[PDB]
């Protein structure tokens, strides 16, 4: 629906799409026909909950500077913001538990007042989950596994 809104035969990105923490806002590509460097990302906002294509301000007129600066170099890093939890959810989900989740560390409070990081324990229930966070920062599900009656 974003796509046809836009204009255009097609608009759909090909290849990898671009998110970036500090921009805060997507990337739309336009192809244009008979010019050179005029295709470029423009920023743009997408609301999941409308469901339809509305447009702030009227801005008819594309952003001006001909090729925008803020978008030039190609980046393949996929991340999202802490929020979302999606993976958590879905362990939940898998679980049956929903509801406001609380994390913990590996700590002990006494004399030497010790701090451990516990990972992403982000749990809901009084029985605090492991999971683990990665290299990058991902979410991890360490389940260990067991061979039952089957």
């Amino acid at each position: 629906a974003s796509a046809t809104g836009l204009g255009g035969t097609d608009q759909k990105i090909d290849g990898d799409l671009k998110f970036d923490d500090t921009t805060g806002k997507y990337y739309a590509k336009v192809t244009v026909t008979g010019g050179t460097g005029k295709d470029g990302y423009y920023e743009v906002s997408v609301d999941k909950t409308n469901g339809e294509v509305t447009l702030a301000g009227g801005a008819t007129s594309p952003l001006t500077g001909g090729l925008p600066a803020t978008a030039t170099e190609d980046v393949k890093n996929v991340q999202v913001a802490n929020a979302d939890l999606t993976e958590a959810k879905a362990a939940l989900t898998a679980a049956g538990v929903t509801g406001t989740a609380s994390v913990v560390k590996m700590s002990y409070t006494d004399n030497n007042g010790k701090t451990i990081d516990g990972g992403l324990a982000v749990k809901v229930g009084d029985d605090y989950y492991s999971a683990t966070q990665n290299k990058d920062g991902s979410i991890s599900i360490n389940t260990t596994k067991y061979t039952a009656d089957d």
